[PDB]
């Protein structure tokens, strides 16, 4: 076949009923989920060809860069509750990888109050038990499906993306046929 088990993707011998439709999971401490943010725009392609309808869910992970790492999955499910994802992404990654400038939960917390955020809503968003039950489900998801490595998704909590067996060469059309491979687990 041109889609093959083991090829683009692996299949989850234990499925995971009840799950997002297209589920991906990260780390601000994460080389590649930079690459996939910044220079690739993975989530951003894959949608584009993802029939409408279909929920996309992005969550980030505890097991990279210990303390800071959980402070981030907080941060992380701030932000899904404000709905500023878009705006914290991008100056999240390069604090932490490019400027080396996030080394507590306090310089976290400037990215969120830079991009427009105010404190008061940082600081009651961060302390809420919404925020506490997104990090649960942050946690249970990754759970779910034994993930010891990011970036990685997940489609219909059956499939998973397997960019090693993919062309690097060009950079577009790694993306491509990531996207299109989502997209045919989609239809599956």
């Amino acid at each position: 076949a041109q889609y093959e088990d083991g090829k683009q993707y692996t299949t989850l011998e234990k499925p995971v009923a009840g799950a997002p439709q297209v589920l991906e999971f990260f780390s601000f401490f994460c080389p590649h989920c930079y690459q996939f943010e910044e220079v690739l725009h993975i989530s951003d392609n894959v949608k584009k060809k993802l029939p409408e309808g279909v929920k996309m869910t992005k969550y980030h992970v505890n097991f990279m860069g210990g303390d800071l790492g959980k402070d981030l999955t907080q941060a992380w499910a701030v932000a899904m509750a404000l709905g500023v994802e878009d705006k914290v992404t991008v100056p999240l990654f390069e604090g932490v990888q490019k400027t080396q400038t996030i080394r507590s939960a306090s310089d976290i917390r400037d990215v969120f109050i830079n991009a427009g955020i105010k404190g008061e809503e940082y600081d009651a968003a961060w302390n809420s038990f919404v925020v506490k039950s997104l990090v649960a489900q942050q946690e249970k998801a990754a759970a779910d499906v034994q993930l010891r490595g990011v970036p990685a998704m997940f489609v219909n909590g059956k499939y998973q993306l397997n960019p090693q067996g993919m062309d690097t060469s060009n950079m577009d059309v790694f993306v491509q046929q990531y996207a299109d491979t989502v997209k045919y687990l989609s239809e599956k």
